């Protein structure tokens, strides 16, 4: 009683997926196991589907398989082998066994047939043993490390190439990244020569700086940045749509009166009435107090007491929804502590240059807050903790591992690269931000102390901010598109949960999902001295709770990151629209600003050029990117999971059509939350 096994192996299409190592396969079932059988005839190229017929002991019902690679011979260039799937038919069994993989094969790989399972679901003992062994190994490979006591946990890895191959960039992403860095150096050098002796004379001089870059079009604020309406617009639909809140009373330290702003109001009501009516909005950049900027200045409540010396601010700014539904800037106080030396500036300044300068100070605060808090910390660095916990704690056979895989990809890679090339001394931030030079890390630490997982729940966060009423605050497309996508992701995730978890007891009994959240709770977002609670539960008690955390996480990896990252070309491409460095301290009296003093405070030509270069690198989509819901490289087998995926993709298609229809009637289409433009993950 031998059996004949027909074995088909599908190698992934990605670069270097293939192998010339000698490959064998051991088959285990109810009756025993075969020896390692050779899969020897023909090549294993990328994208190949290769068939083998091997004979051995009849194992009966197949329960697991083991692939072994000899790691190549002397001439083998890249023996590591990326395997999509193995399909086996045994001559003795009236069944097709399907073993999804979608992971790199180094020397040994154990695979199980059929649908995903929770750890307590009934399977052969040998399957449970192998599952436990996988997780033991994961914990050795995937280890916690920390920038400081005040930063979320990251993966331990010296450089990108020290990362497990499963979490490195694909070669296509590495090429996209490395080529972007080369192109940026070339464009910077050519632009430097071209503008070398230019007398930087006017705001329009900065337009030259994006001209020799492939950005996907002229920044859409280039022609309108100087208009108060479009300045206001970007607090809803630009790169940092996260800080504006409804103002139900002026802060005590921001003493704006009806006299300051009455000339801007246009619905027939005074400031107090407009506040009650829900048409008054505010930003408060208080968190920036104490920030250390390059060259040494330290920000105080009052502001500040040839060298590269940079400045920031902690402003408050007031906005008004006018009768046409436009969000208009109506008052700015550049720093926190009000008085004659830190007054209230309005669009009605006697000296028009004073109002423009006030707007630039608001923009510098916004840029440093956006790049470091909204983007780097609150997408990349904080979600990285969850990516790491997924690898540490969820088995590859776990349905939530399968769900998260397409979404967690990239973040470990880019952050590992970034801990050198973006956050590191001399790096991207140091050249392009006021807070570069070291103050940027302290600032992220300060922000992290306040981070709560509830912040990542879009509907709750928009409601908390008072920005979710379209009748009071119209024209807010980040909200509208974000909420549509939140709902689609939440529906999908709930349907997936319902397939594998039949009730709350199933969640409670799932030791892997419990380990997963506890690892983040205890080791990931550590509540350390001086930290607020981080809102990370120590355990899961229900399917609804599991859904809310997964939805928050998936939405952040994909949608949130896209909205605050890929919006950067339009926001920052024309430097005066959004300066990230200022070179002189703020005014201590009114009447000082001239075009010339403004141009000397704004970023230099080369500072501006480096901001553009940075944006170019951080916004480059890889040629192998997969966008939201594209699950072509996922390990699902369950028919009901496949159906839930179908419904999700169809819903995303409907959302995409609705967004395009909405956009065809907009002066400035809002495109960053189209599903075809949202990567599954945070990869750049
Ligand atoms: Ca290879
Ligand atoms: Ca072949
Ligand atoms: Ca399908
Ligand atoms: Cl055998
Ligand atoms: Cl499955
Ligand atoms: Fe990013």
């Amino acid at each position: 009683h031998h059996a004949i096994y027909n074995v088909e192996v599908e190698t992934g299409d990605r670069e270097h997926a293939g192998t010339d190592a000698t490959i064998t396969i051991r088959i285990t079932g109810a009756k025993g196991r075969t020896d390692y059988l050779k899969l020897d005839k023909g090549s294993f190229e990328a994208g190949s589907k290769e068939q083998y017929t091997v004979q051995g002991f009849d194992v009966g019902d197949i329960q697991l398989i083991e692939l072994h690679s000899d790691g190549g011979g002397y001439w083998s260039g890249d023996p590591d082998w990326f395997v999509n799937r193995v399909i086996i038919i045994s001559s003795t069994q009236d069944r097709v066994y399907s073993f999804p993989c979608f992971r790199w094969v180094i020397k040994d790989m154990v695979l199980f047939p059929g649908e995903a399972t929770l750890p307590f679901n009934e399977v052969p003992a040998i399957v449970s043993e192998q599952r436990q062994k996988e997780l033991e190994q994961r914990k050795l490979t995937y280890q916690w490390d920390y920038v400081s006591d005040d930063m979320p946990g990251n993966i331990k890895a010296k450089t990108h190439d020290d990362l497990p191959r499963d979490v490195q960039f694909t070669d296509e992403k590495s090429r996209s990244y490395q080529e972007s860095r080369k192109a940026a150096l070339v464009n910077l050098g050519i632009g430097s020569l071209f503008t070398m002796f230019e007398n930087w004379d006017s705001y329009d001089d900065y337009h030259i700086l994006y001209r020799n870059w492939i950005l996907g079009g002229t920044p859409n604020m280039a022609d309108r940045w100087h208009e108060d309406r479009w300045f206001g617009y970007q607090f809803l639909n630009g790169a940092n749509p996260v800080i504006l809140t409804r103002c139900d009373a002026l802060p005590s330290n921001f003493p704006v009166t009806n006299e300051h702003v009455n000339a801007s109001l246009d619905r027939g009501k005074n400031l107090d009435e407009e506040i009650k009516d829900g048409h008054i909005y505010i930003v408060d950049f208080k968190v920036l107090v104490g920030a250390k900027s390059y060259g040494g200045p330290v920000l105080e409540d009052i502001g500040y007491k040839e060298a590269d010396i940079r400045y920031c601010a902690a402003p408050l700014a007031l906005f008004y929804v006018n009768k046409l539904g436009h969000l208009m800037p109506i008052a700015i106080q550049i720093n926190q502590e009000p008085g004659p030396e830190n007054p209230i500036w309005t669009p009605h300044e006697e000296n028009e240059h004073d109002w423009m300068m006030a707007k630039f100070w608001l923009g510098v605060a916004e840029s440093n807050f956006h790049q470091l808090n909204t983007h780097l910390l609150r997408t990349h660095l904080t979600t990285e903790s969850f990516a790491l916990s997924t690898w540490r704690n969820l088995a590859s056979a776990h349905p939530i591992f399968k769900l998260l895989q397409p979404h967690i990809y990239g973040v470990l890679a880019i952050d590992t690269i970034g801990r050198k090339e973006l956050i590191g001394s001399g790096g991207i931030v140091d050249q392009s931000l006021s807070l570069g030079g070291g103050g940027h890390v302290t600032f992220m630490e300060k922000c992290f102390k306040e981070v709560n997982l509830q912040d990542y729940h879009l509907p709750n966060a928009l409601k908390k901010r008072g920005v979710d009423d379209p009748s009071k605050l119209p024209g807010f497309y980040y909200r509208d598109d974000g909420l549509a996508l939140w709902e689609a992701i939440e529906t999908f995730i709930g349907e997936i949960i319902a397939i594998f978890y039949k009730n709350d007891d199933d969640v409670k009994r799932d030791n892997e999902i419990q380990s997963w959240i506890y690892d983040v709770h205890k080791n990931g977002w550590r509540v350390n001295p001086g930290h607020q609670d981080h809102g990370v539960p120590a355990s899961f008690e229900s399917r609804e709770q599991l859904k809310e955390v997964l939805t928050s996480l998936v939405f952040t990896f994909s949608c949130q990151h896209a909205a605050v990252n890929f919006s950067q070309k339009d926001h920052y491409g024309f430097t005066p629209n959004a300066p990230a460095i200022l070179r002189h301290p703020p005014p201590k009296k009114k009447g000082e600003a001239t075009l010339q003093s403004i141009l000397s405070t704004l970023p230099s030509k080369s500072q501006a050029a480096k901001a553009i270069a940075t944006v170019y690198i951080l916004t480059k989509f890889s040629e192998d990117e997969r966008y939201l819901g594209n699950y072509s490289a996922t390990a699902w087998e369950d028919k009901d999971a496949l159906d839930a995926i179908n419904r999700f993709q169809d819903k995303l298609e409907d959302i995409s059509k609705k967004i395009k229809q909405r956009n065809e009637n907009l002066e400035v289409p809002y495109i960053y939350l189209l599903p075809e433009r949202i990567p599954n993950g945070t990869a750049i």
